[PDB]
């Protein structure tokens, strides 16, 4: 009962949610909502204000935000794709959270992200050097995700 796809995705405002959407249409997998124990506010992402929550999780490479609850067991999938925003050229901390919270062996984990202009470049090398046993496969950055941007990047 393994060899299946998970697409987990973090969101705060919705729009990795809607490319997620896609992706996991697109692949036949399961979709999964990477959920912070304390949802992100507007206050939490003034990106302006140094004092804001994602101002300082976001300046704290060791900061991990706690998720809503623990994580299931991960043995059934071979593939993972994980979604993100882009904060600040990286992933938000929740997923180093996520990753620090599953076992990742003999997968094939994906990072796909959304941002306001900013390529995935930094945000998935800096996964990659973090978590070197992990299979990465190459990322993309999805704006302005639609079932033919997405379809195009799946069947390739
Ligand atoms: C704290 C914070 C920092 C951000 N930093 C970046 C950035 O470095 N580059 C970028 O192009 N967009 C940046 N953005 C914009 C988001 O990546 C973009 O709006 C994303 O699509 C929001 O996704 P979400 O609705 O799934 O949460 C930032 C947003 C926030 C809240
Ligand atoms: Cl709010
Ligand atoms: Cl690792």
């Amino acid at each position: 009962k393994g060899g299946k796809t998970l697409v987990a995705y973090f969101s705060a405002t919705g729009t990795t949610a809607r490319a997620a959407k896609l992706v996991a249409e697109a692949v036949d997998g399961t979709f999964y909502e990477i959920q912070p124990a304390k949802k992100y506010t507007a206050a939490d992402l003034d990106w302006h204000d140094k004092a804001s929550r994602s101002s300082v999780e976001m300046s704290d490479s060791k900061s991990r935000p706690a998720l809503y609850s623990k994580l299931g067991s991960l043995a059934e999938y071979d593939t993972i794709y994980i979604g993100f925003p882009i904060w600040w050229n990286l992933a938000p901390r929740i997923i180093n959270t996520f990753i620090e919270s599953g076992d990742f062996a003999g997968k094939t984990v994906i990072p796909f992200a959304t941002s306001g202009s900013s390529s995935i470049s930094n945000a998935e090398k800096e996964l990659q050097t973090n978590y070197p046993g992990i299979n990465w496969g190459k990322g993309r950055l999805l704006n302005g995700a639609s079932r033919e941007t997405v379809k195009q990047w799946i069947k390739k």
